[PDB]
């Protein structure tokens, strides 16, 4: 029995299964879905949910679900694209990890511990509240829990600087299907490897991250400006735009939203400094004079406020927020990353199809920089050196849309299937935090399918990880050699030992 288990553990906070909307189950359950597109009352729904407090509570409630039928879920910040921290196909149990979200700053070795429940905006948040020098280089979106996002990788706006957020872990504390609690020393340095990059709810649940801090001025400098053209000037931004991203000096990073709410496009030019406004302005007279920025655009701030700005956020103290919505639509997406610089008529073609759908969008990020100094296999995320551009692909619908739904799907279908030609081939690169089920799955109930494991997950896993793949299995059945932490994309061990 489960609830003895637990009460006996001394894991006190937990609530079982219920179809009523008002009671705290559906309040916790829903409180971190972050994809309608998997709230409806169809989907799975777990048979409890669970709130470790503690880290031996974390522990004991793993050996508790176990001990049942269960299939064991992790979720902290619920961002999954395919909801996979709170979907199975078979009967799960919820750990939400949400009450595990401390962060400890040693100001003297300038690390950090993060318990994985902590969100991005949290973490943000706890490091301008101890410094005005020290920062952290991950995702913009304030509600992305560490526990998902580092654990894949974590790109952002200084990761041009600094690389990955898995790139600056030092030490971390996994604890395994056991329940062993297990730190770098424990779980050796292949596991230790696999965590930073190699895809979460995989290898066990992480606990805590060690990240080191990085040295920011006390002033940087970013701009947020939006441009509303047509497709054929837009096309010319964009074919620039991908040059002067990539070969921008590491100090900077200039990224851009676009959009096509009409038939005309829009483009925000999303742009961050590690400096101040005169190097800034200089820069982008020089390389983008296109753009008309002028002087009253770049705005000088803090680390933190500048975090806060990109967010789309007014304060600071916001940050410190996780169940702060700004947007709460459903939403499928895509991603290309590329090798060859894009021709002038790739982006027409995108730009067309854009305007052929208003709840459209594209999100593109340049490589280079330091992305191109990281060896390939420092941490599983292969895509270093000659990675050129990050190419997101998004539809996004209301409630009142909803019909409109396999329409929505099968225009991005359409999008990915033009962009084919001009992105990375053989194979079609991934990126694991841009986890997508298109590309296949594994059904771990199906015997026939899980005893060849290996080769039908190559597919995507070659995708995500491309050569890495192969030691990210030998790292898997070091720590979960019975597969307890699995999922339609989990990296598969040597063999079936069940
Ligand atoms: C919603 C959202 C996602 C974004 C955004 N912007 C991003 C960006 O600028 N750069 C990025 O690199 N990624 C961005 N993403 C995607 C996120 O990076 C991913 O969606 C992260 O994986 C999200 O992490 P989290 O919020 O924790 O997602 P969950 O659904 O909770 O978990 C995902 C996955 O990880 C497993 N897992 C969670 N927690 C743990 C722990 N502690 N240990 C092991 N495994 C864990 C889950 O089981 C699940 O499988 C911008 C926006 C708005
Ligand atoms: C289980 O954990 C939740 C989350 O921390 C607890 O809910 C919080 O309770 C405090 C005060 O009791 C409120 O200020 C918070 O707003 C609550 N959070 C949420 C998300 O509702 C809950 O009390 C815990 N339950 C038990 C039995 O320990
Ligand atoms: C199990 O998987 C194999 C291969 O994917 C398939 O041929 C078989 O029909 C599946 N079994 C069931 C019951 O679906």
């Amino acid at each position: 029995d489960l609830l003895s288990c637990l009460t006996f553990n001394g894991v006190r906070n937990h609530t079982v299964f219920s179809a009523d909307s008002d009671s705290d189950f559906n309040r916790f359950l829903h409180l971190s879905i972050q994809n309608p597109l998997f709230q409806n009352s169809l989907i799975s729904k777990p048979s409890a949910i669970i709130l470790p407090g503690s880290k031996e509570e974390l522990s004991n409630t793993i050996r508790c679900i176990r001990k049942g039928s269960w299939t064991i879920r992790l979720r902290s910040g619920g961002h999954s694209y395919e909801g996979l921290s709170y979907t199975s196909d078979t009967p799960f149990i919820l750990i939400d990890l949400m009450n595990l979200n401390r962060v400890s700053i040693d100001l003297e070795s300038e690390t950090a511990w993060v318990e994985s429940g902590s969100t991005l905006g949290e973490l943000y948040y706890a490091i301008t509240e101890s410094s005005s020098k020290l920062g952290f280089t991950a995702a913009w979106c304030p509600t992305v829990g560490t526990g998902g996002h580092i654990s894949g990788g974590g790109f952002g706006m200084m990761s041009r600087k600094y690389g990955l957020a898995a790139d600056n872990v030092v030490d971390a504390i996994l604890i395994d299907a056991n329940g062993a609690i297990l730190d770098r020393q424990a779980m050796g340095e292949d596991v230790f490897w696999a965590i930073r990059g190699g895809g979460g709810g995989v290898w066990g649940a992480i606990y805590a991250w060690k990240i080191k801090l990085l040295p920011v001025p006390e002033k940087v400098t970013v701009f947020r400006v939006t441009k509303n053209v047509a497709i054929d000037e837009a096309t010319s931004l964009l074919h620039k735009w991908q040059f002067v991203a990539e070969e921008l000096e590491e100090d900077f990073t200039l990224s851009v939203l676009g959009g096509a709410d009409e038939k005309q496009v829009w483009l925000t030019m999303l742009g961050f400094h590690f400096g101040l406004k005169t190097v800034a302005k200089s820069t982008f007279d020089l390389l983008f004079p296109e753009l008309g920025l002028v002087e009253e655009d770049y705005l000088e701030m803090s680390w933190g406020e500048s975090f806060a700005y990109l967010a789309g956020l007014e304060t600071v103290s916001q940050l410190n927020n996780r169940f702060l919505k700004f947007d709460e639509r459903a939403f499928k997406t895509k991603v290309d990353l590329t090798k060859e610089p894009l021709p002038s008529k790739a982006f027409y073609g995108l730009l067309e199809r854009l305007s052929k759908e208003p709840n459209g969008f594209i999100a593109l990020n340049g490589f280079g920089g330091q992305m191109s100094k990281i060896s390939s296999d420092f941490t599983p995320f292969p895509h270093r050196s000659g990675t050129r551009l990050m190419v997101e692909y998004i539809v996004a619908w209301n409630q009142s849309e909803q019909k409109k739904k396999t329409e929505f799907l099968d225009w991005l279908e359409k999008v990915y299937e033009f962009m084919k030609p001009f992105v990375s081939k053989n194979p079609r690169l991934g990126y694991v935090n841009h986890i997508d089920l298109d590309l296949g799955g594994i059904d771990w109930g199906n015997k026939t399918v899980v005893n060849n494991a290996i080769e039908i997950s190559r597919s995507w896993g070659e995708s995500y990880f491309l050569s890495n793949y192969e030691r990210l299995i030998r790292a898997k059945t070091l720590i979960d050699p019975n597969n307890v932490f699995n999922h339609p994309q989990s990296i598969p061990p040597m063999a079936n030992f069940d």
